[PDB]
């Protein structure tokens, strides 16, 4: 999901 993949990310990127 593209969607979840970039919440994951903007979480991780900080």
């Amino acid at each position: 999901g593209i969607l979840d993949a970039i919440k994951a990310i903007a979480k991780a990127a900080g």
